[PDB]
C-alpha cells in the first residue's frame, strides 16, 4: 500500500495526518522547518515490520489548517500539547497508551504531552532536543539572545513579518536547502538584510542525503503557506515560559530514548552536553535509556541517518 492521506478536525483545527501500515500505533511527530514528510523513511520502515506509522503536519504547518497565523499567541506550547492529546483521541481510540517519536520542536511537543498526559504514551523516542529545564530566572529568548546576540535566530524570528520579510526575494527553496544542508554546530544567525550570508555552507558531498525531488517536496509546500506558521512557535517562547511555572521540578515518567547527532546545534547550546550526560537529564526524566550520539551526523537525523533512526526506533519500541 501507498501513503494514505487524510483531514482529521482536532483542537479548532483541520489536520492532515499521512498515515502507512497497520498494528500498534507509532505517532511520529515533526520539527522545524519540516513536515510529515520529514518521517518518509521510518514510516516504511516501521510499517514493513508490523506497526502503524501515523504522521500529522502540525499546527501552522503544510496540509494542515485552521490555525490564525496573526495571533502566535495561539502556538503556545498547551495548545501544541492540546492538538496532539485530540489528535490521538480521534486516531487511536483503542489504545489508552501510544508509542511516540519526535524531532526538534516536536520533541519539545511531546517532552510536554508526557509532562501533561503521561497516561497516553507507552514509550517516548525523541531526536535532537533534550528535556528543557525551566530556567526560573529569564525565557529561552532571552537567555539565548544573552549569549549569542541580537542576531540569533529565535531572535531575529520574533516579530510578526520581519523574518518573512528577509526570506520572501530569497524564496522558500533557497531558505530551506542552506537550513536542511547546515552542519556547523553554531546556531543560525539572520543579520538584519543579510538574507543568508551569515550562513556558512558545507561540502556538497555531505548533503547527498537530500535529493533534489526531496527538496522540492519542503520548497513547494513553504511556498504555499508561508513560513509565519512555522515561526509562530518560536514567537509563542516567552508565554510557553510563563505557562509552564506548574511544572517546575516535576519529572518524565514515560520510558525513553533520546538521540542527537554530533554537529546539531541544539546538541552545543551551552550547558546542555553536561545536562544531558552528567545526571540532569536523567533526573527529570528518570526511565532515560542511555544516551544516543549519532558521529558524524547534523541535526536532521531521520533524514541524513534514516537507517540508524529507523533500527533504534525499532529495537526500543520491541523492548516493550
Amino acid at each position: 500500500k501507498k501513503i494514505e492521506h487524510k483531514m482529521v478536525a482536532v483542537n479548532g483545527l483541520n489536520m492532515h495526518l499521512a498515515e502507512l501500515g497497520e498494528g500498534p500505533t507509532i505517532l511520529f511527530i515533526h520539527g522545524f522547518p519540516e513536515l510529515w514528510y520529514s518521517w518518509r523513511h521510518q514510516m516504511v520502515y516501521l510499517a514493513e515490520r508490523g506497526y502503524r506509522a501515523v504522521a500529522p503536519d502540525l499546527r501552522g504547518y503544510g496540509d494542515t489548517t485552521g490555525a490564525p497565523l496573526n495571533d502566535p499567541s495561539k502556538f503556545s506550547i498547551l495548545h501544541l500539547v492540546g492538538d496532539v492529546v485530540a489528535l490521538l483521541e480521534a486516531i487511536a481510540p483503542n489504545e489508552e497508551k501510544v508509542f511516540v517519536v519526535a524531532h526538534d520542536w516536536g520533541a519539545l511537543i511531546a517532552w510536554h504531552l508526557c509532562l501533561f498526559r503521561p497516561d497516553k504514551v507507552k514509550a517516548l523516542v525523541n531526536l535532537s532536543v533534550h528535556f528543557s529545564k525551566r530556567n526560573p530566572k529569564m525565557n529561552v529568548v532571552e537567555g539565548l539572545k544573552a549569549i549569542f546576540g541580537e542576531d540569533h535566530y529565535i531572535s531575529r524570528f520574533q516579530v510578526p513579518g520581519e523574518i518573512e520579510a528577509e526570506f520572501a526575494p530569497i524564496g522558500a527553496k533557497s531558505v530551506l536547502k542552506k537550513i536542511l544542508t547546515y552542519r556547523d554546530p553554531a546556531p543560525f544567525y539572520f543579520p538584519k538584510g543579510k538574507g543568508l550570508e551569515a550562513i556558512p555552507d558545507a561540502p556538497v558531498a555531505l548533503s547527498s542525503w537530500l535529493s533534489e525531488e526531496e527538496l522540492d517536496y519542503y520548497a513547494n509546500k513553504f511556498e504555499q503557506t508561508g513560513f509565519t506558521g512555522a515561526v509562530n512557535y518560536y514567537r509563542a517562547l516567552p508565554i510557553n515560559w510563563e505557562l509552564t511555572a506548574p511544572w517546575t521540578g516535576a519529572q518524565v515518567k514515560v520510558p525513553t530514548k533520546f538521540i542527537v547527532g554530533e554537529f546539531d546545534l541544539v546538541y552545543h547550546i551551552p550547558g546542555a552536553k553536561e545536562y544531558i550526560h552528567n545526571g540532569g537529564f536523567k533526573k527529570d526524566v528518570p526511565l532515560l535509556e542511555e544516551v544516543v550520539v549519532l558521529e558524524g551526523a547534523a541535526h536532521f537525523v531521520s533524514q541524513e541517518r534514516p537507517h540508524e533512526i529507523s533500527k533504534h526506533i525499532y529495537d526500543f519500541i520491541q523492548k516493550f
